[PDB]
């Protein structure tokens, strides 16, 4: 279980001509989010994988928070900080996928993000559960993309499954 207060790093698995491999969500100016690989899987700087799961609220408290100004469940919207800069994992404007970089302030949607499973609804989180994240304000999945020679993260039409375990 998956719960608030928790330390973790958000993986992915990316393959490609036959090969697989494990990358871990980070960030560090731009305050863009990037990846690094692993491998006993761990990577080369953890401080900056390392994210707390400050908050979980269902989309109508969530909705009621924003009109007015602990076990994670599928559906409920989650606050994902950033240890090593203190800021909240959110989704841009800028550039058919957004970027995803690092806030200040956990007010409005951009830093929120609502859980799917790769079942079910209401029902509890398990840390052996490959997660799907949604962007609350843009509707778009936190997603694994490959550029001309790496791999990147943004915000796209597209799902990923993503691991938030424990650490």
């Amino acid at each position: 279980f998956l719960r608030t207060d928790d330390e973790v790093v958000l993986q992915c698995t990316a393959t490609i001509h036959k090969e697989q491999q494990k990358l871990c969500l980070a960030a560090e100016g731009n305050r863009l989010c990037f990846l690094e690989s692993t491998s006993k899987n761990v990577p080369p700087d953890l401080s900056i994988c390392t994210f707390v799961l400050e908050q979980s609220l269902s989309v109508r408290a969530l909705q009621e928070m924003l009109a007015n100004t602990r076990t994670l469940l599928y559906g409920h919207a989650i606050l994902l900080r950033h240890s090593y800069s203190g800021m909240y994992l959110c989704c841009l404007s800028t550039s058919l996928a957004f970027d995803v970089g690092l806030q200040e302030d956990t007010t409005g949607e951009a830093c929120w993000w609502t859980i799917h499973p790769a079942r079910s609804e209401g029902e509890k989180v398990q840390v052996g559960d490959d997660l799907i994240l949604v962007s609350v304000s843009s509707e778009r999945y936190l997603h694994l993309s490959y550029g001309n020679s790496s791999w990147h993260v943004d915000a796209a039409f597209q799902q990923t499954l993503w691991s938030v375990a424990p650490i």
